[PDB]
């Protein structure tokens, strides 16, 4: 078999995938103050709680990772940050219900900007103050990698 | 819909999933010389090409990446790290012309342990000099990944 009938025959189809998600850890001080991005969900699992802005990649548009995360930040959050780095791969089959799972978190440490909500999938968004975070009840694993994104910072 | 409704009536095959690989550069110093770990392919694409030990996930063994990394090197490989380190993720629309696509690429320096193939997806392992490296078409964008982990042992 050639290369070429390799890649017109291939079928991913065939195979078993994986959950496949971006992720964003966005500090700012405002007022004085540490806080960091939050939006509140309207999917489930994890209705009703606070997590971090992330999500699924739409090959419709996304040419890579970095446009997956600026797009679901712009679209959860109308937050656009200065630049994004990535912080952590968090993969197994533990962290969300609907399956083995991965997910790309990014973050970065910017000036204030005033958010809003811009999709039906949020119903709610806001920089909440690191202190009030680390006790709240938070989706998913989005405790730790905000943990290790203020471990980034430091 | 309740979350545990929610949770049962899930199916991933509602929705476009994207190639999920692992990857890993694990470098030693043996013979006065830096080299790298590869692997000579017996699959498309790039078949007869060095590249990086990686693989797919096996949901069935792997609890997590790092499981999926550790297995794809045994398998590959038959070495053992006694460590090892997220490098970075590499996650775009032209890395692997099998579709979009997600690398989660580890790394670690290591003393020398003898290598020997262990499944049939590869031909030869080798540990490269790193110069030598350099004048070798590599699979995907793997030299950049090679490059990437080199750059980062300063
Ligand atoms: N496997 C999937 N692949 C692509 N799209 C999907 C998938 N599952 C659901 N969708 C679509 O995405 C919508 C959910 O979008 P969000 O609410 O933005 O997704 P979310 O539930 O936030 O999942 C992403 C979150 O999962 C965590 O593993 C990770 O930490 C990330 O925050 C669903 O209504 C559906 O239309
Ligand atoms: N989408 C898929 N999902 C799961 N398994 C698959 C898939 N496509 C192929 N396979 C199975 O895995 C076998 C290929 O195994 P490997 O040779 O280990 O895979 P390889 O071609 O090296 O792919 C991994 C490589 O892809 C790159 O994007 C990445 O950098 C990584 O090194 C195939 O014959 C098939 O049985």
């Amino acid at each position: 078999m050639t290369e070429a009938e390799y890649l017109a025959n291939y079928d991913p189809k065939a195979f078993k995938a994986q959950l496949l998600t971006v992720d964003a850890v966005l500090f700012t001080y405002h007022d004085q103050q540490l806080k960091v991005l939050l939006v509140q969900r309207s999917n489930h699992p994890f209705l009703g709680l606070w997590g971090l802005p992330g999500g699924f990649i739409d090959e419709t548009c996304d040419e890579s990772l970095e446009q997956t995360v600026l797009r679901k930040l712009a679209e959860k959050t109308a937050v656009v940050p200065p630049y994004i780095e990535q912080l952590c791969t968090v993969g197994n089959n533990s962290r969300d219900a609907r399956g083995w799972s991965v997910t790309v978190c990014y973050t970065a440490l910017m000036s204030y900007q005033a958010c809003q909500i811009q999709i039906a999938s949020v119903s709610d968004v806001k920089w909440w103050p690191l202190a009030d975070v680390l006790q709240m009840p938070l989706a998913f694993d989005h405790l730790q990698l905000i943990e290790q994104a203020r471990e980034r910072l430091t």
